[PDB]
């Protein structure tokens, strides 16, 4: 029952073309607007994110409030508390310090001092102060208070006897997670009574709870909030930053560290060891105001905070010891690292130490047969490795660039610390993200470099070289922080439901900014995290929310001088729920960003979404051809609107498969009644070629095989006398092959690795989804500037240009970072590149992609081609062969066949001879190429077409080659003999283009559908 803007038209069924109440209205919407106005009277204009919370609460939804500082969280809670009390709902606000409780009480009265009541029968607070009389007055009346504020302590002590609350607000969540019972005691207050008997609970949410993100340990106790309130807490670290990173190969206490101290003050220095730290204090004290910390004594911290001190010296270890691990958003302005934060592992150390710490070192090499522990019972045992280690390593020099070997000893750069250390230098506020600066000075050249390189892995980790504008810097910092102070006046950071296809993608992306807080809505999981651009709430559509219906109109299309696609919910869950789920989130954000795949189907999803979530909020489209923090941000800076052109091509293509597919398949059920049969045009065609290869394979059983020479001649004599007459022998050097494209990838994936095309696509997808390669569906070989810069960083000297193809807007399939298969595997073990469900096969694949690509950009290679002319039994054949090829490109991608060479000589031969087929049956690899050469099928379809044939039992494979079956044959011959004109290679090849055409905005879909509708009813 939907009007304005069941059955929405341009949500029972979406009846859409393309190019009196409201649609995105929720119940609590009238309860909200009141609240806003209310807020406008006690604090001001509700911030986007503050409005989103309200909704959550007005719908009684518990969750972990995660957002930038400076945003009015505390005010909200208080305010919202007061609002619910005016509705006689009662609320509980829990704080972690006496004063906060007091500040809180004031903040309410103040509000109330704006058309509010204020009566005693309203607010009641309690903390460690208060005397004989007011303590009594509290307990004896507690329960008639619509608002109860107290420290997080009073809770543990008096959970029982505290009434229940409709809304309970927790300021600091670590003030609770400290003691397990706190949790229990909270749910209790909400109506969740434990059941010793069942040893589990049971209960109905009486109210709703709202808590901050946590800074300290997690604990399996929090897990309780999941099964009970469908929500995980998650960190308030938020790994984003501005920060200017400067690298100096000099750590001179003099002409350097002190010249940097020219950069105003409030710098925090970090020294390798406590011992090394103090060694500076004296070196530097009669220049600049100092400070030193640690176990010994602090005080310098207060002196710093208060302004006495201008800087601080300490360790990555001790600074944490301080309050909040040392967090002064306004004071701290920059940090200098005296010595690259590193980790050490000695040659004579190997012995004792975590096995999962032996694996890492296990890599870094591999030269010999050490891969033989790679695959492992894991515990094939480290012991065997530790020993293997000792023996080899001194002389052997690894190839890595992120660490140093020297000579017996391996130095590990420690970025974790670095990030964390220079992170105090930049914070996320309602006003953006303070500017930072981190000066890392190290004398150990080789090491510094290793850091520098290792940094790259943590993206946004490039370093300058004192080629800094110091004058500006000092300003930006003092300026920037000035902003923060004025944080109370911004709201640049707003919510934005970011919809991606799969959960994998969801996770990968939300993690790009930290440990997001979760929430499980009626029909969907949402990972919400804050960042410089918005307060993302990445959620996964789980594919297409809707698909072509099967009843309405002609096979889904309303016709009669019309053509109007009809869409329906999908599919034991119904996708209608995800939509209903999505419209709610959308509702709360008032702004949606679809980030589905960068293809037509992807565009088709945003499209529907654009439609379905109408009214709710703007629905922009983020386009990126790789799933990586960097790409995503770039996208977040280049949003566009659904590209209608893609949709139309998305539609039409669909409609065909529906029409030409159904009707034909049907004709296959009418004859020799056997449903479960299937016709597809594209597949009938192929299936055809698949036959017109088999019928040709049962012939010309000629051929003879020499014993020494890799010779194969079409003859029929056992022994004989051959003649090798060396003719030509040129030395050619040329360009490698282009970077893979869906087509050729599926091929090499079949020829080299023995993967089926359905498998490879699956792998590719997962590889793509784990930010390791560009998008896998692509027919372009184009190489983005960035992509060249990737190769250059690996090849070096061997790196050539080669843009490869300069059409379309699509790019080839290739590595996202310069990282061989090992490097990846390593980093994964090392924990630098986190990913989901990847087995050998993936890297088996990732490997070829990397090679193919890096080859494409690599230098031309030298190949030696020696021709040969042979004459025997009156017959003389002349063939040419490759006897040798050398160069980088070949070491990476063995494109050419280096057959065996053969000195000239007319001597006595000994052949085995055999009865070989005229030709041999196609292999997924060859058949995939024909599909391209010939013009049939596309990246989104090559694999599917070929699969079908196998699953409809039309084809089977033998010796790794494709072979038809009667079932199939009789099938092929059926469609061919009687409807050959709908299956004509030409019709399919031309039609296959009308689509690309419509997609590029050249052919008209309407005028495209007529020819299709007509053509089809032409049999009905
Ligand atoms: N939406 C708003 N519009 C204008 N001013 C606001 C708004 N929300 C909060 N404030 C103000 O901001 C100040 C901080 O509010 P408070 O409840 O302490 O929020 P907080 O941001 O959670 N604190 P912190 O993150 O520690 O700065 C108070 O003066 C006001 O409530
Ligand atoms: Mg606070």
């Amino acid at each position: 029952i939907p009007v304005v803007y069941p059955v929405c038209g341009g949500l029972e069924s979406k009846e859409i073309e393309k190019h009196k109440r409201s649609l995105c209205l929720f119940p609590e919407d009238f309860l909200l607007k009141e609240f806003v106005e209310f807020f406008r009277k006690c604090v001001g204009e509700p911030r986007a994110i503050q409005k989103m919370w309200a909704k959550r609460i007005l719908r009684k939804e518990s969750f972990a409030a995660t957002a930038p500082t400076g945003v009015g969280k505390t005010s909200f809670g208080l305010a919202m508390s007061l609002f619910l009390a005016l509705k006689g709902k009662r609320c509980y606000v829990i704080f972690p310090t006496s004063l906060l409780v007091i500040q809180a009480a004031e903040t309410i009265r103040k509000y109330a001092e704006k058309a509010g009541v204020g009566t005693e029968n309203l607010i009641g607070y309690y903390h460690g102060r208060i005397p004989k009389r007011e303590k009594e007055n509290f307990m004896q009346n507690l329960r008639n208070f619509k608002i109860v504020i107290t420290t997080t302590q009073f809770l543990s002590k008096h959970y029982r006897e505290l009434g229940h609350f409709d809304f309970i607000f927790v300021d600091d969540v670590d003030a609770i997670l400290k003691a397990s019972k706190n949790v229990d005691k909270l749910l209790h207050l909400l109506g969740f009574h434990y059941d010793l008997k069942t040893k589990s609970w049971v209960g109905e949410a009486r109210g709703c709870l709202m808590v901050s993100t946590a800074t300290a340990k997690k604990g399996k106790k929090a897990e309780l909030f999941r099964q009970l309130l469908n929500f995980d807490i998650g960190s308030s670290r938020i790994t984003v930053r501005n920060v200017e990173d400067v690298a100096v190969n000099d750590e001179s206490i003099s002409t350097l560290s002190s010249i940097l101290e020219k950069l105003g003050t409030g710098g925090i220095i970090y020294a390798r060891t406590g011992e090394e730290a103090e060694e500076i204090y004296e070196s530097l004290k009669n220049k600049f105001r100092i400070g030193i910390v640690t176990a010994t004594k602090k005080g310098d911290y207060e002196k710093f905070v208060e302004g006495e001190i201008d800087h601080l010296i300490g360790t990555a270890h001790y600074y944490g010891t301080l309050v909040r691990g040392l967090d002064l958003p306004e004071r701290i302005r920059f940090a200098v690292f005296v010595g690259c934060p590193s980790f050490r592992v000695t040659i004579e150390d190997i012995d004792s130490l975590s096995p999962q710490m032996v694996k890492l070192l296990a890599y870094l090499y591999r030269n010999v047969d050490e891969i033989e522990r790679l695959l492992p019972a894991v515990e094939r045992h480290i012991d065997e490795v530790r020993e293997i280690l000792k023996k080899v390593m001194g002389k052997e020099r690894p190839q890595a660039k992120d660490v140093v070997v020297r000579e017996g000893e391996v130095i590990f750069p420690d970025l974790r610390t670095y990030i964390q250390g220079s992170g105090r230098t930049s914070r996320l506020f309602a006003g953006g993200l303070t500017k930072g600066a981190s000066f890392l000075l190290e004398d150990d050249s080789e090491l510094l470099s290793a850091f520098i390189e290792r940094a790259k892995l943590y993206d946004i980790e490039f370093k300058s070289i004192d080629e800094v504008d110091f004058e500006k810097l000092s300003r930006e910092l003092d300026e920037s922080r000035d902003r923060y102070r004025r944080r109370q006046e911004f709201d640049l950071i707003k919510p934005a439901l970011f919809i991606v296809e799969s959960p994998t993608k969801a996770r990968q992306i939300s993690r790009f900014f930290g440990k997001p807080s979760v929430k499980v809505l009626d029909g969907a999981v949402v990972y919400e995290i804050p960042m410089q651009k918005y307060v993302l709430m990445v959620t996964a559509s789980i594919g297409h929310v809707v698909d072509l219906i099967t009843n309405r109109g002609f096979h889904g299309v309303l016709v009669n001088g019309r053509f109007v696609p009809v869409y329906a919910s999908i599919k034991v869950d119904n996708s209608r729920s995800r939509i209903e789920a999505l419209r709610k989130l959308a509702h709360d954000a008032e702004f949606v960003i679809v980030g589905t795949d960068p293809d037509t189907e992807g565009e088709k999803i945003a499209w529907d979404l654009k439609n379905l979530l109408s009214g709710c909020g703007a629905v922009k489209r983020a386009e990126f051809h790789e799933v990586t923090r960097r790409a995503i941000l770039e996208a977040l800076e280049s949003l566009r609107d659904v590209d209608e052109n893609l949709v139309k091509a998305q539609v039409v293509r669909r409609i065909e498969d529906r029409w030409i597919g159904f009707v034909l398949s049907q004709k296959l059920w009418e004859r020799f009644n056997n449903r479960n049969l299937s016709a597809g045009r594209a597949q009938t065609l192929v299936l055809g070629w698949i036959i017109d290869r088999f019928q040709e394979s049962r012939e010309r059983r000629k051929i003879a095989i020499v014993r020494d020479f890799d010779l194969v001649l079409e003859h029929d004599e056992e022994e004989f006398d051959l003649t090798i007459k060396l003719v030509e022998e040129r030395e050619e050097l040329r360009t490698p092959l282009p970077p893979y494209t869906t087509e050729t990838m599926l091929s090499d994936a079949n020829r080299i690795l023995k993967f089926s095309v359905k498998q490879t696509m699956q792998i590719a997808q997962e590889l793509f989804e784990n930010g390791l390669i560009t998008y896998h569906r692509t027919d372009s070989t184009r190489v983005s500037d960035v992509g060249q810069r990737i190769a250059k960083e690996y090849l070096g000297d061997d790196f050539v240009g080669r843009e490869w193809g300069e059409s379309g807007a699509h790019e080839c399939i290739r590595p996202t970072r310069p990282l061989t298969r090992d490097d990846v595997q390593r980093l994964i073990q090392e924990g630098v590149l986190v990913v989901e469900g990847l087995r050998w096969e993936h890297f088996a694949l990732y490997d070829l992609i990397f090679r193919r690509f890096m080859a494409s950009q690599c230098r031309p290679f030298k190949v030696v081609v020696k021709k040969y002319s042979i004459e025997f039994d009156g017959k003389t054949a002349e063939e040419e062969r490759i006897v040798r090829a050398e160069g980088r490109a070949y070491e990476l991608y063995r494109a050419v066949w280096v057959k065996n060479e053969l000195p000239t000589g007319t001597f006595r031969v000994k052949a085995e001879v055999k009865s070989v087929p005229k030709v041999l049956p196609f292999t997924q690899s060859e058949i995939i190429q024909m599909m391209k050469e010939r013009g049939i099928g596309r990246p989104s379809t090559y694999a599917t077409i070929v699969d079908r044939l196998f699953m409809r039992n039309y084809v089977v494979e033998k010796y790794g080659r494709m072979i038809p079956t009667k079932l199939g044959i009789d099938v092929f011959r059926f469609l061919v003999r009687r409807y050959a004109k709908f299956v004509s290679e030409d019709r399919t090849r031309d039609l296959e283009s009308r689509m690309d055409a419509i997609e590029r905005g050249e052919l008209d879909y309407l005028k495209a559908l007529e020819d299709m509708y007509a053509e089809i009813k032409s049999i009905d």
